[PDB]
């Protein structure tokens, strides 16, 4: 059956977008696209509607990674319809739990997306109160743990 992998972040537009348009080249690279069903979400409602954030896409294109969203907040659906949750930073993490908790049927895994770095960079900083060079230290992360995550979920 097809496989499925939501990103999640805070708001949905520095993080999850990047790791979602990261992954999604990651399949359509190898062929196998069709085989997944790939998002991102908020744990909030802080910016519903808004694209990523534009130091995102100019990180993105650097990197020749296509990237289109609208920020939406995770739903009491996707914890029956992913099989795996992959969230940022622990406070994104105890707020899916949570989440998680109210509802009848969770297929979802839930975890930090930051477990499949082979480096052990565990947490996924926020950077909206950074810089680009912040920005481009989540790309990396996500290239890093997007990749072991496709060759060998836990």
């Amino acid at each position: 059956v097809t496989k499925s992998v939501l990103f999640v972040c805070l708001g949905n537009i520095c993080r999850s977008p990047i790791a979602e348009a990261v992954f999604r080249k990651l399949v359509t690279d190898q062929n196998i696209s069709e085989n997944w069903r790939v998002d991102s979400a908020a744990t909030s409602g802080y910016e519903i509607g808004n694209p990523p954030d534009y130091r995102g896409q100019s990180c993105m294109k650097r990197h020749g990674i296509p990237m289109s969203h609208v920020a939406r907040q995770i739903t009491k659906e996707d914890f029956a319809t992913f099989d795996y949750i992959l969230c940022m930073d622990e406070s994104n993490l105890r707020d899916l739990n949570r989440k998680s908790n109210q509802v009848k049927t969770c297929k979802a895994k839930i975890e930090l997306l930051g477990s499949y770095d082979p480096q052990k960079q565990l947490i996924i900083e926020d950077p909206y109160y950074g810089n680009d060079s912040d920005f481009e230290t989540v790309y990396q992360q996500c290239v890093r743990c997007c990749r072991a995550f496709l060759e060998k979920a836990h």
